[PDB]
């Protein structure tokens, strides 16, 4: 920068800013004129605001500010280095709604060059790479991997690609320094190589509203790294979404209030976060037809997943649609992806690999089945859910309350952990599964742990805590099923039994009771069937066993010694007995026969 | 206007910390007013009468420099606006200033509209209107009940009603975002249109008037209000900032302590009637509450609800009528507390009231009860992943203390999951957990697992004790009390006659003791102690093994049957019998038990 | 003062990323020093002398525009103020600079009081001194022992002490705001009042000092402290930021990495004897530790205590001596960490020390340890909804390794409730918790509920490992092992003479197998394995149905009597009697078995 200011006022550079379209053809009689004043202008349709405001950009000014006044930009400005954005507040309103074609945004952009490739290749936890030759990194570079074959993370979307970013700590001949460490195999003879050379940007205090024609959000960041968001406000998000992040590394955004409103297509995003790492969305009010909160991708080098992102804190809103879908997304090209502390009115969305809710309230989507966390584009590893409050008027019947449905896409054994949630199913039916694990010709093991479920309003006995199956296979690969710590209404299975699970170990909820009974005279005294709340899918493991009714001492029942025994046993009920070791009992003798159950195959 | 940051001293402030009248530069109130027309009397401060010029140029940013502001009038703005200062020396003092508005006031826009012909249903996301509604995408649209107390009838403002952002309208109906908390019966409700300011403020200090007590800095009205890097000082009186009937807002890194004596309030900063807010990365401090979530008297003051309170040091000081530092007044619904540290105490009250991950230490009370609250809704009250410290006795209120009266409109459920208690006081009378009814009119339940006491010198009590106060029974569906560890001799469940109908599940226990034979029909070992003994009779199990594990099965020539020989609540006797005749003498023995309930 | 907000520019700086010193622009030291009196030289820069100069002017908020400020020596400010900049296009490099103080500093004040009459204990909500106290409301009244070692013997510096805020003075009676952790004995400690800065920075670059070890951007005795949007570069030596002996401290939106070798610290960030304050919003990244919570030595260098870092991306590289990106030095008391991210590792230490919702790498050494602490005074260790990844053995130290010494000051409790460990490379000699006490003088204990271990391709050496390494005994209350899952034969709790006489919570375990009788007496299974072995023989049930379920009472002419024939820590065998005579050859049964401890 042989630049003339620090801050560059919008206004100084000639801005109107009053809410109307003024071309440049009402100042200048001619483009020459108008060149003379802004070299950038190509026609004198082009607005004074826009001219204005990538006058003020190309002085080479760090910080942009761009005073209050409704900005009517019928071109996108761009900026190629680290730039700071303010305005005034709600009061600054970039408008783009009259500019059309690929870049109709604010756009900030940083560099991506492609560099030599590795010698090496990487494994899970590395934490160096290996070049074929010196590379030209520097230490504070973002070193990305990536595997240009479609589908290469997941077969579902062909830009859903694997690659990796890490900034670089370090270079020792060959060797790179990262700080972190790699979440994935990445064969050297597979894989280019970039360095991102992000731009540091940050908004603050501003208003955007984007392009009515074309599907861009209004402010755009594209290789950016150390990108910071805050009191960022949207209005007339019309067709696509009104805040997007690109392909960065090291992106924190609060105070966001940015309401998409759009209708019901392909998309409409509040907010859009794609094929970054290391992001952080906290503290704001996120609203949406479809998604208030995106996390996408798109088809582009190093379109790599969404990795190590935090979600927190946030307020975050949708509407009921025809194809109902939750508010909080999460598309499948998601890794280690974390929403923690948030509302979501209604509905979360666990996709990708290693995916987590926690600390939240979570309202099922308004559909029949009322599905309030849903999954399909499933990698798989460690899919976390735990101590959340879950409400939904849906019946979970089609589609449980939960419910995670891999399909041929999985690359890795899935884990569904769920512990300490509560559910508030006023509508349940007989029909109800809390919890649905369904693979659709899943190639590997999906397994669960349920400790925790406690289920609040049910009106009557709902089908199961748990189902689990495979909708196109004769049999659910799986290597566990674990129920336990449930609480429901009476009639309710543990596991709902089917040929398709009958093989898979499973642990299910330790149960007992105690029933007094009156001897015959018989040999053996068995108490009527017991019911057991929570039937298991099985015959359970069981004991029994003879006290007097009260507990005060008593051991012969007339003369006889009794002996107690598990004369009958189902999967929903027990029939504890006494039996006399030889001959009968007298009729009229007291006890109280006690049981217990459970399976632990686990 | 010519610039869109006006700058207060740039309109003739001196902030320098006195007290300048316009009688200071002009001799007269009509030469005042030719410079400063809102003057109305030679009193007013310059300080004053510049920070009111500065607004009235319309400029979306109002900047105060550096400066003790020596306020006696309050400001007024009504649309959009941008505060800031230079920090902790940008001090906005309305000490001087008294009556209504002596603050800092931006308010928004709040109007009745036509009537709902449907009425609301939980879970609802639409709302039908009698006629096209005047309502436009982005507005905020208030239901309100204005009967008294038709949200809890313990207090007359406590009224129900619910606000929710327009995405579009068609015809009559209006699509909103999110849900419906409540059903709106629509001969109940009135319906407004809030058309919110957008106000934010950062990097200023405020001190309140010193005779009436209002907020130095409010907003009323807002939608989108957002408050970071935010201090108060000299709040001698009430509160150091205040939102009102709001929707969406967020404030963090606040600094805003209250000092002022224990009488009525002392709420270090208040948020009153509003939706969809956040405070977090701050510290809050006062005599009462550091946090409070309130409500005023006016038309649509509905429930604080859907509200995220996080990652925030929340202290108060020991008085005479110890209470909570973070508030939760019963008008909230939907409110959690989330990794607070509270020094000391929390309150949960209202409808689904959470607290989650948070350090939380009992008040200075003799009971030193660290979570409590009595103006209770409903609902579900979460209680999980927290460290308890109380140095009281948990004896007239538990260390969680929750006690529905007869304004309870819901059935309440308890779940209080993965909690550590530490009470190095705790006594023979000691309730960890307490619930209470007073007259409660509907059911009272509870899930307690993982409840895990530490430093506690002597049994105590219980870990549930669970009543009425008033009534002959408690009304519940089922006390649920597992994974807990204490003092032995700790009741799971304290049993009483008002307890004593409740299906209930408690934790599995166990045991074994070995025995030597007696020449008897019957070898009973030793009564076995149940370290938390059940409410009633448990569930039990008995059986025999050789005293190493080896193999044995005879014992002598007699084949042993294993008897539940007598059970008590606190203990059990297991037993071997004979078959027919009697044992030999001498034989050797291991007699193993278990106990639970499981009634749910 | 002239000025209230005061540009660096203005003031004369080139900022072009040159060194400038004073004699390009002034012939004469006189004529230097008559622009800025503090010059000492011309070589001085002229960049530092422009920044100087406008913190001289007394303008509470100073702004440094875009530019790289080449500064070859430190500032100083002692007052309150507002940093600001441009963003990352503010560079201010103290590359040059060499010192102490260089650095941009800014510094509050501590004087020494007088002492108290009245020792105070846990949980104390006053101070009584033995005359009236120079104190104000809003004042921080700090107690600091100066005895080395008076909070943890390890290291000298860590002393023991405590910050309050004031809330008021009534006679030789302080009210604070908060409680206080520990007891101070009124004849060993000192009394200090810090009337702090409040301090902001946002939107600035630092690079610190080539040669000397210190923060380019330093706070010392802050009250009221603000950071956001701050940045560091060429962190080659020591740490990115500090604040030191400050409270209320708020850290946000940083990105401060640290690049050193591996020697002594390399810190990305650096919190020291600091109270309430809070990290989020971040991307820290370092050599050893992102994010450091250490001490210094000086008068009121007490525990970090009351800290919250919460929503933070953690960063570490691979070194030969591997530690945790996360600190936690000893001199540390309530440190939480929340929802944060480890690559690699989290350390505990101090007392009250959690970590709950976080994603935790174990570090790149042989063993793989995620979580690591030995400098452990005591208290509770909270784990809690965790999930560990770990490429290690977990051999000679475990996933979780918690190892307290002779340094313990009160007894330990491990609490680790819903983790999941994710342990690929798991091994026969692997532990997934080791408790190792060094000649720990005091109880340690352990609570686990909810460990499930995934990816584990063998059974593993144990969940829990507890000992000590020098004692006889290991000296503990209990060792709980509950709700554990992974690969058979993986113990509950490994079995040690160490560790034998401990009192023991071991999960309950269940199977049932069937049978055809033989012409005996007794008829038992063969030994059924228990997939996770007890650390003792466990206390057991036996029983006996058909196969199918169906109805079945006697088997042949014989009243089934169900015993336990053998049980081992391993397997069991349950068995029917005859109670006289034989059964009969070819029935059938079913014989089921449970099995658990219940010591506590
Ligand atoms: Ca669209
Ligand atoms: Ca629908
Ligand atoms: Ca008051
Ligand atoms: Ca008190
Ligand atoms: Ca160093
Ligand atoms: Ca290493
Ligand atoms: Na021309
Ligand atoms: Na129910
Ligand atoms: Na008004
Ligand atoms: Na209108
Ligand atoms: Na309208
Ligand atoms: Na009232
Ligand atoms: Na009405
Ligand atoms: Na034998
Ligand atoms: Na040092
Ligand atoms: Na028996």
């Amino acid at each position: 920068a042989d630049r003339l200011n620090d801050t560059a006022n919008v206004k100084d550079y000639g801005a109107i800013a009053d809410g109307a379209y003024h071309p440049l053809s009402e100042r200048f009689a001619t483009l020459a004129e108008a060149q003379a004043v802004y070299p950038h202008a190509t026609a004198l349709t082009d607005s004074i605001d826009w001219a204005a405001y990538q006058a003020a950009i190309n002085s080479g000014a760090p910080h942009v500010h761009a005073p209050g006044g409704h900005y009517v930009m019928n071109r996108g400005t761009l900026a190629e280095r680290d730039i700071r954005y303010t305005g005034d507040g709600y009061a600054t309103r970039v408008d783009f709604s009259l500019a059309d074609g690929p870049g109709s945004c604010m756009l900030t952009q940083g560099e991506l060059v492609q560099i030599g490739d590795l010698s090496v290749s990487v494994v899970k936890g590395a934490r160096t790479l290996t070049f074929a030759a010196a590379p030209d990194l520097a230490p504070g570079d973002v070193v990305i991997v990536y595997n240009p074959a479609n589908g290469s993370w997941l077969a579902d979307r062909d830009p859903y690609r694997a690659g990796e970013m890490w900034k670089v700590h370090s270079v020792s001949g060959s060797t790179v320094t990262i700080y972190g460490n790699s979440s994935s195999v990445y064969l050297f003879s597979e894989v280019d190589v970039y360095r991102m050379r992000g731009v540091r940007v940050s908004v603050d205090q501003m208003h955007f509203s984007p392009s009515d024609t074309y599907a861009i959000a209004p402010f755009r960041v594209v290789f950016g790294d150390g990108v910071k968001v805050s009191n960022y406000y949207a209005s007339d998000v019309t067709r696509y979404t009104g805040l997007e992040v690109e392909r960065c590394f090291d992106v924190s955004i609060n105070a966001v209030s940015s309401p998409n409103r759009s209708p019901a297509v392909n998309d409409e995003y509040g907010i859009t976060i794609s094929n970054c790492h290391n992001f952080s969305v906290y503290g704001g009010y996120a609203a949406a037809t479809r998604h208030a909160v995106a996390l996408g991708g798109m088809d582009a080098v190093c379109c790599v997943p969404n990795r190590n992102g935090l979600i927190y804190g946030m307020h975050i809103e949708g509407i009921d649609i025809d194809s109902d879908i939750g508010a909080g997304d999460m598309h499948g090209n998601a890794d280690k992806i974390t929403y923690d502390n948030c509302e979501f009115r209604n509905g979360v969305i666990l996709q990708g690999r290693d995916a987590t809710v926690r600390n939240s309230t979570i309202y099922g989507v308004s559909s029949v089945s009322g599905e309030a966390l849903y999954g399909t584009e499933v990698y798989g590893g460690t899919y976390t859910i735990e101590n959340n409050r879950f409400i939904s008027y849906g019946n979970g019947a089609s589609f449980g309350i939960i419910h995670i449905s891999p399909g041929t896409s999985q690359r890795e054994a899935l884990l569904i952990i769920a512990r300490n949630n509560t559910f508030e199913l006023p509508n349940a039916t007989g029909s109800t599964k809390v919890l649905f694990l369904r693979g659709r010709n899943s190639p590997l093991p999906c397994s669960v742990n349920i400790d925790g479920m406690h289920v609040h309003m049910a009106p009557v006995a709902m089908q199961c805590f748990l189902f689990a199956d495979d909708q196109v296979a004769a049999t659910l690969n799986s290597n566990y099923l674990i129920i336990d710590g449930v609480y429901g209404p009476s009639g309710t299975y543990l596991l709902y039994p089917t040929s398709k699970n009958a093989a898979i170990p499973t642990r299910q909820m330790h149960q007992s009771g105690a029933v007094n009974v009156t001897t015959t005279a018989s040999a053996t005294v068995a108490a009527p069937a017991q019911t057991i709340r929570y039937p298991y899918s099985k015959i359970p493991n069981v004991s029994v066993q003879v006290s007097s009714q009260s507990g005060g001492g008593q051991s012969a029942i007339g003369s006889i010694t009794p002996v107690a025994i598990a004369y009958n046993v189902q999967p929903n009920s027990i029939r504890p007995a006494i039996m006399a070791p030889s001959g009968s009992f007298a009729a009229g003798g007291s006890a109280r026969l006690h049981w217990s159950a459970s399976l632990d195959d686990i």
